[PDB]
């Protein structure tokens, strides 16, 4: 039985909570509350005879209060940095979050980059090619995801579970 704190980071409204709720609760909503606070969810996945138990922390308010972020990712063994593929600024912001984790999070943290809202590719602003090369250059797990269609949601968390010590 392995236990790992997993956190999500990214600009407001990229779909951090939606990804958690799809993975944990098999739910998606076009409306999602964004009220300041934190939720502690748990999700256990299995790999052979190994039980990977995620402690999933999801928070609202780190966009308003960026300097409080260290309180949130401290002790995190995994992080999902999320951007919205239809918003170039969220991708730039994701890169900042990745940089911060590299400088300030545990040195062995597993970081995945999630190109979210992939179901909205009609308005794509971030090319997968570019994000892929970025992730490769930084040794990041990377997938495009959708909380709405669940595309790659199971995949991204299983990949994290596999990459963890
Ligand atoms: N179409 C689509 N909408 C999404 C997706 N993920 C999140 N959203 C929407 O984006 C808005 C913000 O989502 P939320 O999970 O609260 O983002 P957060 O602030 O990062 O936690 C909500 O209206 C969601 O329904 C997705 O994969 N596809
Ligand atoms: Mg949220």
């Amino acid at each position: 039985i392995c236990q790992f704190k997993l956190v999500l980071l990214g600009e407001s409204a990229v779909g951090k909570s939606s990804l958690v709720l799809r993975f944990v609760k098999g739910q998606f909503h076009e409306y999602q509350e964004s009220t300041i606070g934190a939720a502690f969810l748990t999700q256990t996945v299995c790999l052979d005879d190994t039980t990977v138990k995620f402690e999933i922390w999801d928070t609202a308010g780190l966009e308003r209060y960026h300097s409080l972020a260290p309180m949130y990712y401290r002790g995190a063994q995994a992080a999902i940095v999320v951007y919205d593929i239809t918003n170039t600024d969220t991708f730039a912001r994701a890169k900042n979050w990745v940089k911060e984790l590299q400088r300030q999070a545990s040195p062995n943290i597993v970081i995945a980059l999630a190109g979210n809202k992939a179901d909205l590719a009609s308005k794509r602003a971030v090319e997968f090619q570019e994000a892929q090369a970025y992730a490769d250059d930084n040794s990041l797990l990377f997938m495009e995801t959708s909380a709405k269609t669940a595309m790659n949601v199971n995949e991204i968390f299983m990949a994290i579970a596999k990459k963890l010590p």
